[PDB]
């Protein structure tokens, strides 16, 4: 029993986490193979930040203008090149630590494992999941830049975000390790910011799926919906549209509660409505939209 | 900026996480050098569940009764003792990846990384306190006994838990590795109950600090109080008491913040007294007591 904010376990990880210095600006990289992946705003200095022209900071570095270092061991960079808006440092030595991995763009409301680094260590881990306005909302200081987000299903390491920014409203921008940011975002110093948000419903039904397997049944109510009627209400309250798809994700968790999906849907539309009258469900005075329909198999129970 | 239950990284433990097996029961065992520790009641059936006695069900089992595997590989058991609830079992490999580490108990209130496991195999890693009630609010399911709880200081594992137990209200109760249980428990089916909780008020406050630093300033006021008057409002709300150490434990944030923790005791007394009216603290409507001073500084630093 329990349900808690769960990060996949980090050792993988923490074998691939490197220091990247170039001039005076240090910040982490992603050591895969013989390869070092980091954010390319690495090779910007004061002057730079407003209309960085990277290709044309990029061919005037030579490889050892690099300084990768691993632990107290330096790697030599022995190549680099620039994919969209991450950097590539070839280095001699393959990480002898590298997991099985894979690189996999997330869509909003999947969730995925933080590892927050600063010179290459390894400070914490912690869950977030990608806004529907393809921000997350981190934990990430000066010198966090190259933390990476990963998933681990199986003893695969799916890396799908590199950290590069913080934007003023505290919220957190980033790319793929293809180096495609998430989101309208660059990698420059304009004035940008975040969509406003969204709730993640698909997760917050999830979520309530979890609640009745660990035995809440408080919220539930003799209604159902149909899908067009819960998305009007629903978008009343900042909630993102459920789709046919969503409702195909949810069939599982419906099935071992034996609580039909536009059933819950019922079922949220009133806790929208109502508030929760001083209750708490797994823990939580507010709805938690941080959890996925996957997340919840992981971690729930197989009997409600 | 940002705010998150954090977890210490996890790596240094996954290396030491061994699948235990006895009988017809298989948990999770931690690999320590040339020991495996892991709860001793993985020696126990099911007509042993109710009044097991334990030193008497260790004399009948031998080496070879225990299968320890890490990961794809046997452990061969050269000897076994037992150590307060917790089974050692000598094995004939040293652990290569014996991290530096210490065994601590921790106090009520502290908080600490878990690696929940399963069969041996790392799973997941979240941050829980110890509840005043010597209680954990983890998240397990059957199979992560011998799970453990663990700070990481420098380079050091501070082990500090060893998952033995739910309780009939859904939360968690286990040794240090020591075997020393936290709270009034025993490793017995028997009639078991969490304590009544109280909310830890230092951790609060802390959190309070937490808020600030990441700009969530609406509930700081003009006035100030005295830690006999707070302590009477703590006591009402079911809050700890808040002593002088707490006080100077805190001396830092309120430092940085230039927020007396006593100029903070008045916002929660408000806050206890009134409600949030309607506002969120650091994305919760409810005041968050399970990140200690030192966590908030280490991670707001
Ligand atoms: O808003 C932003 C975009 S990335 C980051 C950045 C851009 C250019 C140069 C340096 C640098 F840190 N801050
Ligand atoms: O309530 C409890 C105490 S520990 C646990 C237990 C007791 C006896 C034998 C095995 C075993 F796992 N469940
Ligand atoms: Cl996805
Ligand atoms: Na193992
Ligand atoms: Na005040």
């Amino acid at each position: 029993s329990g349900f808690r904010k769960m990060a996949f376990p980090s050792g993988k990880v923490e074998g691939c986490m490197v220091q990247v210095t170039c001039g005076t600006t240090t910040l982490n990289g992603l050591w895969l193979d013989d390869v070092v992946y980091c954010p390319r705003h690495v090779i910007c200095t004061s002057e730079d930040m407003l209309n960085p022209n990277y290709e044309d900071l990029l061919i005037r570095k030579s490889n050892h203008n690099f300084l990768v270092q691993a632990g107290n061991v330096q790697l030599r960079v022995i190549g680099h090149s620039m994919q969209n808006c991450v950097l590539k440092l070839k280095v001699d030595t393959a990480n002898p630590k590298t997991p099985k991995y894979k690189f996999v763009r997330i869509q909003p409301g999947q969730t995925f494992s933080v590892l927050a680094c600063y010179n290459g260590s390894p400070s914490g881990v912690y869950q977030c999941a990608m806004r529907p306005n393809f921000t997350i909302k981190g934990s990430f200081l000066n010198g966090s830049c190259g933390s990476v987000g990963f998933n681990i299903d199986y003893d695969c390491v799916s890396f799908c975000y590199m950290h590069h920014m913080e934007l003023p409203t505290g919220v957190h921008a980033g790319t793929d390790l293809e180096g495609n940011f998430y989101g309208p975002f660059v990698d420059r110093q304009t004035a940008q910011a975040a969509g406003t948000d969204t709730t993640i419903t698909v997760n917050v039904l999830a979520w309530l799926y979890a609640a009745v397997i660990n035995g809440d049944r408080w919220f539930l109510n003799r209604f159902t919906t149909t899908l067009n009627d819960f998305n009007l209400v629903a978008m009343k309250y900042n909630y993102e549209p459920l789709t046919q798809d969503h409702v195909d994700i949810l069939g599982p968790l419906s099935a071992q509660t034996g609580i039909a999906v536009l059933d819950m849907c019922a079922s949220l539309k009133e806790l929208l409505q109502n508030g929760m009258n001083g209750r708490t469900i797994l823990g939580s005075a507010l709805l938690e939209d941080e959890f996925t329909p996957f997340d919840v198999v992981r971690q729930c129970s197989g009997v409600t």
